[PDB]
């Protein structure tokens, strides 16, 4: 109805608009209503050991973002999470920007609620 289609605009920089690729990526972002993130951000750690995830907050919705130990297409992690979705939204893409998306969420108008790892997520854990 309302609902958004896309992440917010301040965010496409760091995020691949191809769904359907082939090629197998390993940090993700997943943007959805609070009460889905909320469940997503255990579930995700489980399914996919994630090696780090976050939850953030804009508005009433969440974003989650989560690397991986292993690769997987963006088209896998979307099937999963869609399924937990009936008449929620949820967008699901591939994050090229690992610590700079993290940090854009860090900040207004976004705001981190909750994390697998205290202090967050360190620059220097990059090239």
């Amino acid at each position: 109805v309302e609902d958004p289609k896309d992440f917010p605009v301040d965010l496409h920089a760091f995020l691949s608009q191809a769904v359907f690729s082939n090629r197998t990526v390993a940090s993700f972002a997943v943007y959805t209503t609070k009460e889905k993130a909320q469940i997503l951000y255990k579930k995700l750690m489980e399914k996919y050991s994630v090696t780090f995830i976050s939850r953030h907050g804009f508005g009433g919705h969440n974003i989650l973002f989560f690397l991986t130990p292993h690769r997987h297409r963006v088209s896998a992690i979307n099937n999963y999470c869609q399924k937990l979705c009936t008449f929620s939204f949820l967008i699901c893409k591939g994050v090229n920007k690992e610590y700079l998306f993290y940090s854009a969420l860090c900040r207004q108008p976004y705001a981190v609620v909750e994390e697998s790892i205290q202090g967050g997520l360190k620059e220097h854990d990059f090239n």
